């Protein structure tokens, strides 16, 4: 029922998520670019994975993913702003980061609904998405010369 | 630039073009299934690929590519329709061929426009994309049984 | 945990009679779509034996003795086997395959059930990710059947 | 002197020259349901097809022979017949003429290990023996694909 | 080609057999030279797949109809299994393997004979080249145990 | 997460160790089995690198303070460790692996305990994953041993 | 677009003349330097291959009907053919070998002005990359010969 | 510059010469950041060789004799060297290699225009893709430098 | 003797535990700008220093001598000094700490090449002057990015 | 009962042997045009006799026979003459060295074909087979090479 | 052996012969532990292999003639070959294969000494390195056989 | 002393590198087509030597040169214009001479690195004539001479 919810909540979500690294990726300026541009694309790559993921556990349990931009926009909870290039290196990085605790956050409600339903697969899937978004998040933060803080 | 102007509309299309792909990807039903599901990922990552190269080629020329779905959506003249299930194999890639045809005619648009502008980087970009285009709208409308009908 | 360790003996031996089935799939498939669904077979019968041997030494781990006997495998087994047929249509081979695994799935989710009961959790999770990948094939062969999973 | 495994290597290079340009005929004209698989199922075909030519006509000139080398030259020697490309056939109709070329290729292959048996010539025979294995495993599977049992 | 056919089959539920064998071996296991002998069941239960599946396949093409059922493969082996047993040392398991080994070399003579008269040469060169493979595994497996191949 | 965070930390302590001892058994090892032992401790020790690596990233993510010098991993880790001998046999050495595995299952168990009573379950699935593994290597010690896993 | 059609259909049918003039070097060489020449013809009929390939889809892209049989090649290939001989010497087939190739090499001009003209540029593309590596090999062969390339 | 062959002679120079350039960053840099751009100076070099080798072969191709002593590389080049000076920051290094390929970039525009006007469309080409490249470094580094491109 | 070679080997066998242990603290602890590039470049020097440690202790064991193998041996002999690990140190301040181990463990490789060469056992010889040279460009490396000198 | 199959596995033992150590002298004192193309090729020619040697000996293992396995062995039993290193042979020279070693082992492998034949051993039969095939195949190229047709 | 090239040449000759023994040691080895050491015997004698290449090769570059035949190998060769024997125990051919390669060590030391004396430092570093290998292998045979290197 | 004949040893290095490149492009004549390509390698091995000896300088404290000026002010190596009628023979008889000549610079190299001490700069030479000299063995093999080093 509302493992479902949650997983199309996340199409959703990741959607609007790849989207934003995108306009990291491409307005980004400023000492770090060289590291921090290609890392976004290995940030993507890693968020097209659980969107694939998890819009096929949505079709394998008889659901109906999200699968236009209006649904996605509509639907996400994250917000989207003009690219603008004189964003500062750290300010692009926090913003990453800010996505990525919605998403750690998300994939957590993903957990306890699945698991309160009984759908072990579902509950699996959010797991490991979670783990590595908080690995990541770890690791942004020390760059910016902070603690996880999750 | 007028050139410019079309790796922008460019952008904003395979944005959406990567969408409805997926879409056919995710709610695709019938005998082809297993050939054409995957095949669309092949496609995706085709797309992806013209997107960034597209989108950095604007901003190497210093243009602000689009990178917000709000953008993408007011932008592009593809139109998004609900997943559906009920849709044949032979519709989901009629509507790729769709896709397609108006992807090789906007290249050649960003080609014509930027021949005449004298930038030839961005040429090859449009040019590279419609012969690939071109070849897989021949391939998906001789599994129709079709010409390609260019 | 006995239990546990007689639900992983179970899937040997059903996994044993799978494999086998599958075979039989492979060789005996004649129609439009065989060059498709003939490797397919061998992808699903590496990972069926993969199940197989993760699942049986989880039992040798746990001080179990695996079925290891093809009359063990087949007496233990809730699969039932037919003789081979080369004029069964493609389709019913493809929907012969998800019956097969619609029974795996939901032997996998007692063996996740009855691990979790009685605290195994590694065997709890080798039926839980095996049981993630046949029910994603089960989509995917109901899709080429022109259905919905119905899981 | 091996005269007639060195002949029947020489038909061979004919038959799989004339054979690889019907397989590139088909890749091309192919329309209909199953194009995505069968296409580029001719590439791997082809590429069979071309192995077998270049050591069949190898092992002709190991043997102190002279290749058949030219278009006119496998045009008079070959026994398969050349259509034009046509769109409007079928795709079962196309994997049904691929299997009747293959199964001259294997008839084919037959005389050369007979051939090559009874000169004494066992790496000729060899090549046709490994050649004619895989021709007949194709023809297994195109068949099955067409709902027949291969029939050889 | 009668003759053909019923050796290749033959070999098919000879093969389901001797694999289901390799693989209690695989699993019962103990004692010194376990870890070197252990992944080497894997490695000869590969093999051994290579043959079932290109025989099979081989029969298939011809006309025939594998065995293709687990009840097949033990009614139609002339393989004898036996439970599986954590008690049998490593000599003991070894020697069971040659002698899995011994009966196959021997039916794949009898298959090459059997095709060599059909003058069926493709099947042939197949029981050839499995029996040099299944002869060097028996020479390396006899001297390990300290023993000349004894063929 | 205090506990979770705790285990952990006794997980960094404890891999370290036993990091050591692996080492100690590579290097002083002698006997019948030394060149396929020998290298099977450098698979072991990249293994528990894996699990230390892991275990005291999840601790930094969490907000914790990873042990991070000898003193600290020496201290609080309940493994013990002796001066190298070639002179024990290669049996002995691995039923002194086979200890170290033991111990650090045990404590992987503990650490699964406490981080499902936290609701940790990141922390939860990276102790289960471990555990899986170091008891598989168990029965595989044993069975060399000529002995069950007696997990 | 009529004519960019009929250049592409010309290099069709001339790529598969002179893919049989490679094979024939290839064959009948003799003389110092068959090792490292006899291998390069491959590799020559490998690209002579990929531009077969791909002009001929192009040309099907386009709603043409690509040359197919070994009749229409020849009697529209402007190449001609003669016996192989292995008489003729190493840096006469070298020689031969040029010629072809800067047949081609005007070919695909010829095929970059018509495609030019009609704003085919995905076709005129297809002929300048073709043309380009072609020239590099006339100018290799030249050198070899002890020749500039003389375009 | 009279023609392809001219400008293509004159990409030699500056290439060599852009490439020693490069090769003085490399060795000279210091400051946060060296451990990046340390090494991408190297995959620099290798392009800027790839350019070098695909212009004088084309000009060899056409005719021509590319410059091939330093000599000729200095005096021909329009690029000015100084002495290696370790006391430049990481950001002036970076504004000189930015320097170095909007220099290039120009040159390959002339060499661009001077093909077309010839219809010497395999170097046109050629200049096309080596200046695509350029561009989207100078982005690159631009970026990092906080600033846009300005081509 | 070969006694001092013995031990000037078992002393980089301790002095490379504890190098290992330093090495990971820099990499757990860091936290600043540059993180994303000297974080993985702890694993790679660490993986260098395991190398070391491996490759030396063997070369003791083959010589006759029994490497030190315990927490309590590393520490005990060991010339380097360890402290609790902590987020507050800066990047640079980190990387000056990798500096400093890494010239003691380039001044021990010296030691270890002048006892072996003096001893005549070039095996050894080669190890230390190997391991030397290529801790050396790390030097090199790490001074460039705190744009100083090596100061070898 | 496999006496003389035995038998000549054990000769092919001792004359690939000799043959190895040909090609080596080859390898090492070649000198003139085509050096660079040739003295590499050589080790290829030296694998695939390696491959040879291992096979038939450890068939000969196989069948329960005791391989030659000491340079006197082979030394004693190869019909190959050795004679010092020269490298004042010329390119041709060599080639055509290497020419004869083939057609020698060539003919040593259809004579090991035939008996293995006659004594009913098929897979010995196979071995030598493959290896005729492969060599035979070099003597064309060597002998174009050469100017000359294989005259097998 | 009264220079680096006459030492150069004793090697050419004893690799040769520890060649040759190690695939006596390779072919006639039975008992336990055969599955791991017979092909490792494949690995030292591409490890031998590659000595005799370089040393002849160095011996080619300082204007000598290597011994290229067997009779000069075996005249020249201070190793003594006997005949292939099945009973040999593998402990009894490990044993042999350390004394070959304590007899190289030994060679290698006299290489490395002579070269020296001579400042060829090239060859000192060929002695050297192989010297260093062989030496780690006697360890690594020597703990097989439960011995310490003694070296 | 070793960071003069490393610095050396960057000159003559990239001054082989240009000689190099000029053989491999105007060569002409039977084997062009495996001597061509073999110039790349030996140009890849040449700067990698170039690599390793510039920052052996730069580690030891000194400053490679790093311009074509000084590149050419400091090899003792000449240069010619290139040539598209020099004999195949010729081509692989200047390579020779080269190698020849770095070969001798290695063993000063060598000889000054091995009295100043500086173990490290001694094995880098020592690699490098190792190799060099291989080189010199084989082209005059295939020149039908001894290598005469
Ligand atoms: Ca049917
Ligand atoms: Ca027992
Ligand atoms: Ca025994
Ligand atoms: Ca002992
Ligand atoms: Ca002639
Ligand atoms: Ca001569
Ligand atoms: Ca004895
Ligand atoms: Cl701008
Ligand atoms: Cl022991
Ligand atoms: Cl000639
Ligand atoms: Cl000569
Ligand atoms: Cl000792
Ligand atoms: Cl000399
Ligand atoms: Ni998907
Ligand atoms: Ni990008
Ligand atoms: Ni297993
Ligand atoms: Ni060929
Ligand atoms: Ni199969
Ligand atoms: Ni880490
Ligand atoms: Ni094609
Ligand atoms: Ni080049
Ligand atoms: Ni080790
Ligand atoms: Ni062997
Ligand atoms: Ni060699
Ligand atoms: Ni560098």
């Amino acid at each position: 029922a509302d493992s479902k919810a949650v997983l199309n909540q996340a199409v959703a979500d990741l959607s609007v998520a790849h989207s934003i690294l995108h306009q990291v990726h491409w307005y980004m300026r400023g000492r770090g670019f060289m590291i921090w541009h290609p890392k976004m694309d290995e940030y993507m790559e890693e968020i097209d994975g659980y969107l694939d993921e998890m819009s096929e556990r949505l079709i394998t349990l008889g659901g109906a993913p999200f699968s236009t931009l209006k649904e996605f926009s509509e639907n996400s909870q994250l917000k989207e702003v003009l690219g603008d290039y004189n964003v500062t290196i750290e300010e692009q990085l926090a913003r990453v980061v800010e996505v990525f605790r919605y998403l750690a956050a998300l994939f957590q409600k993903g957990f306890d609904v699945s698991d309160e339903e009984g759908d072990s697969v579902t509950n699996d899937i959010f797991n490991v998405a979670k783990a590595s978004i908080e690995k990541h998040i770890w690791m942004l933060q020390a760059e910016l010369g902070q603690a996880p803080k999750l």
